């Protein structure tokens, strides 16, 4: 059982391969809390689709770019299998501002690929982005299984 794992638009801020290694750890965190894997696998849609709505009304009228939802909503089922936009709102900025590196992203991704809200304090369980540093990167107990066999 193996599962497709990729990530459309890469944000043009480091090296390609340099910034791949670090957008991948977002989703390894999340890989290795859930029944499933990431193989290279050619740009065609499959499992995770990474959506994007800035500028110019995506698709249709609606706007992202500040002015909806800080992240976005609907886990994985019916919602779509999974689609978690980065830079609307926050953009990417120093590890202690708004939006805290690609780091971010295991956090924000956590609503379109699972939804284990929890809302538990003294953690990151908060619905809110909860700052981490690279280094010490580590998700803790109860959201390893609130992703682990989702609407499964």
């Amino acid at each position: 059982h193996y599962i497709t794992y990729r990530i459309n638009n890469y944000t043009p801020d480091m090296n390609r391969e340099d910034v791949d290694y670090a957008i991948r750890k977002a989703f390894q965190v999340w890989s290795n809390v859930t029944p499933l894997k990431f193989s290279k696998i050619n740009t065609g849609m499959a499992d995770i689709l990474v959506v994007f709505a800035r500028g110019a009304h995506g698709d249709d009228h609606a706007f992202d770019g500040k002015g909806g939802i800080l992240a976005h909503a609907f886990g994985p089922g019916s919602g779509i299998g999974g689609d978690a936009h980065f830079d609307e709102d926050e953009f990417w900025t120093t590890h202690s501002g708004g939006t805290n590196l690609f780091l971010t992203a295991v956090h924000e991704i956590g609503h379109s690929l699972g939804l284990g809200h929890s809302s538990d304090p003294k953690a990151v369980m908060f619905p809110t982005y909860k700052y981490v540093d690279i280094n010490t990167f580590r998700l803790s107990a109860d959201d390893i299984r609130g992703i682990q066999s989702l609407y499964g």
